[PDB]
């Protein structure tokens, strides 16, 4: 059991990156709700506290209850990752992103190629690509489900995830794809 888009939306957080947990070629805007792919010339503040190998950034807030959706702009781009991840995963490392090592994802691997990432990965029937794709965590219930905002349809639920501890939203804006992939993910009032 899980939501249709308006019941999911009505538990609409602000979600914002982090900035410092950022794959170091990754740029972000002023008011961190958007993330992009730089040239490989262009890195952030180096630290240990960096993904290393994986495009990767995570968002706050974290959190350990209740219901949270949020909606992120992918537009036209050709490949990214969204979803959510346990507080604790590696960042140095390139992470299988699975269930069991404490990723929930859908990836976009190329135009018309999306899946869920699962193990092995579950290949996602979209008829009509989404612009917008948005994330409900139900903590308790321990569900985590995907809708396509453009579409207003569900995608994805992983289910009977059975959270422990602090979960917190992840992303990628995937490789610059020569030149086909360069735009930011945008987080996004619901509107």
């Amino acid at each position: 059991n899980v939501p249709e888009l308006i019941g999911a939306q009505a538990h609409a957080v602000n979600v914002i990156l982090d900035a410092e947990t950022a794959y170091p070629n990754l740029i972000f805007s002023d008011d961190l709700k958007s993330v992009r792919l730089g040239n490989k010339w262009e890195r952030l503040p180096d630290g240990p506290q960096r993904f290393d190998s994986c495009i990767i950034v995570l968002g706050s807030p974290s959190f350990l209850s209740g219901r949270r959706y949020w909606e992120v702009e992918v537009g036209d781009k050709t490949a990214w990752i969204l979803g959510a991840c346990k507080t604790s995963i590696s960042r140095k490392g390139n992470m299988t992103l699975s269930p069991e090592n404490g990723y929930w994802v859908v990836i976009m691997m190329k135009e018309n190629e999306y899946q869920a990432s699962s193990v092995p990965p579950t290949r996602l029937l979209i008829k009509e690509p989404p612009k917008r794709v948005g994330i409900f965590v139900d903590y308790r219930v321990g569900s985590i489900s995907f809708y396509n905002v453009t579409a207003r349809s569900h995608i994805y639920t992983f289910a009977s995830c059975s959270f422990s501890g602090p979960l917190q939203p992840i992303f990628s804006p995937g490789t610059r794809d020569g030149g086909k992939n360069t735009a930011p993910l945008t987080i996004c009032p619901v509107g």
